[PDB]
């Protein structure tokens, strides 16, 4: 319906705003675009489903997220991929793991403060009716 399309449009606006705020944070530059395969040639082999913030924006625009829960699954994926691909105690690995956890924590904190629970519940109920 018109009510439901308006709901999902608002969801997309909200998700773009959150994602933009993550993307402009200097700490999260490494997560803004897909990896350069010349920098990490084995990434395609090691990481089952790559994810990055530009891909998240594309998915928002393709109407791939019908709830904030679905969106957070991809944010979680960005983080979990980083913990998986960079496991070692070397400072480089520790830096990116810290940034990955910070990205995840920042997204969840923004959502905690700014997402109305009744809006999310409406999204979830529309999604489950399809
Ligand atoms: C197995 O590879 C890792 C070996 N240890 C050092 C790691 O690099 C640490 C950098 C990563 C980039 C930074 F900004 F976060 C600062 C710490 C290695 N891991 C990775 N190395 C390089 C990249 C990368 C990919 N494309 C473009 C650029 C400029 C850099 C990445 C990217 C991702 C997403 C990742 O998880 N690990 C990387």
């Amino acid at each position: 319906s018109m009510q439901e399309e308006d709901t999902f449009r608002e969801l997309r606006i909200f998700l773009r705003n959150v994602t933009h705020r993550l993307a402009i944070d200097k700490r999260f530059r490494v997560f803004t675009k897909p990896v350069d395969p010349d920098e990490v040639p084995d990434y395609v082999t090691v990481i089952k489903q790559p994810m990055d913030l530009s891909s998240v924006i594309s998915k928002i625009d393709l109407h791939k997220y019908l709830t904030v829960k679905d969106y957070l699954r991809d944010i979680d994926l960005i983080c979990s991929n980083a913990l998986e691909y960079n496991p070692d105690r070397d400072p480089g690995d520790r830096l990116i793991r810290h940034r990955a956890c910070a990205l995840r924590d920042t997204a969840y904190a923004i959502i905690k403060e700014e997402l109305d629970e009744d809006f999310e519940q409406l999204c979830e109920e529309i999604q489950e009716s399809r």
